[PDB]
């Protein structure tokens, strides 16, 4: 469905990246976060939920989801907790050299993934949500 | 254009917030950034451009836009360089005491601003409708 996202973590250069995939489109939002903690996870989810209609998020149900913080953020935002990601690392690989900081490379990779084309993932998410509306 | 954004800075609690407004819809993306520098501005603009189809930005043309970095990032992403602050601040003010960290309060405020229905469509619904229409 249109409001359904998957949230996973992935690790590079000793750092933690959260990757959110909009399941129907393949569109991705990803960011390096300071640590894999409830507080940083909640922050990431709140950010995502303000930008797209997030109804449900499928997660790995690990340690950073057992605490009060993520529960509180999902409650507040009205979110239920109920192939793109190796590719993301591959693109980061292709572009790593052009950026000093991993965080920059991550955002270049997100850009490339979402714009690649007859439809890009970015066009697909928009069409799907507009149709739902 | 569907692809036109305005980028402004605003300041609270000794911290810098960049606010991007999609002009046709009133949809906002905003984040606290470490400092108002070319490098952090470039980073913010690359993030935005990967999430929405950014063709042109209108900025204040100040110091963080004179350097090689923002110019290089905009080149790369194919971006041309050619009320909210207050409203967003008001919502932040309203929620500030519910979050420890300003950064959290900012993202709650963005959520509220983008979902608010004054009657009706929210800004979030409008941006999606406008861009979907343009695509078709
Ligand atoms: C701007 C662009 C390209 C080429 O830059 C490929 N997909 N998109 C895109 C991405 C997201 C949209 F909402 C609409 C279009
Ligand atoms: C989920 C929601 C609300 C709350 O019902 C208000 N606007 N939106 C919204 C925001 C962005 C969209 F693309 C679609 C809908
Ligand atoms: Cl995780
Ligand atoms: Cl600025």
């Amino acid at each position: 469905s249109p409001g359904i996202w998957q949230l996973d973590c992935t690790h590079l250069e000793g750092k933690v990246i959260l990757v959110a995939v909009h399941v129907a489109s393949g569109y991705i939002e990803a960011e390096v976060i300071p640590a894999e903690t409830g507080q940083e996870t909640a922050y990431f989810l709140l950010k995502l939920a303000g930008r797209w209609p997030v109804k449900t998020v499928h997660t790995d149900n690990g340690s950073n989801f057992t605490g009060a913080t993520v529960r509180a953020a999902c409650d507040w935002a009205g979110i239920k907790q109920e192939s793109m990601n190796k590719e993301l690392k591959k693109i980061i690989g292709q572009v790593r050299d052009q950026a000093e900081h991993l965080k920059t490379a991550v955002q270049m990779a997100v850009f490339i993934h979402n714009h690649k084309r007859g439809y890009s993932a970015g066009e697909r998410i928009v069409d799907i949500i507009a149709t739902d509306i």
